[PDB]
């Protein structure tokens, strides 16, 4: 499924992402456009062979079983398929345990790089919540 911007911000609200761990909604609308597009059947392999999974592209090194990383973790107790489903309420509990990691939301490279420091809130603006 491609989520649109507000129809994510929505479903992530109710899901308890808004200000979980201090990160307002527009932290995690703007991660996950730049992670995966809004596109909850994103994989992408990394140089290490280990796979991020889904909406948020969750790696399968440390969170997720894929079957294909050796001596890998299963932190969040899942298979990676169950991130790439319709349904976001996988990749949101399983986010709720890498925001806590200690690292916060640097874990997600590409929300420290692209919406880290920026007006977040911009990507919630015009929805209705």
């Amino acid at each position: 499924k491609v989520f649109g911007r507000c129809e994510l911000a929505a479903a992530m609200k109710r899901h308890g992402l808004d200000n979980y761990r201090g990160y307002s909604l527009g932290n995690w609308v703007c991660a996950a456009k730049f992670e995966s597009n809004f596109n909850t059947q994103a994989t992408n392999r990394n140089t290490d062979g280990s796979t991020d999974y889904g909406i948020l592209q969750i790696n399968s090194r440390w969170w997720c079983n894929d079957g294909r990383t050796p001596g890998s973790r299963n932190l969040c107790n899942i298979p990676c398929s169950a991130l790439l489903s319709s349904d976001i309420t996988a990749s949101v509990n399983c986010a709720k345990k890498i925001v806590s990691d200690g690292n916060g939301m640097n874990a997600w490279v590409a929300w420290r790089n692209r919406c880290k420091g920026t007006d977040v809130q911009a990507w919630i603006r015009g929805c209705r919540l």
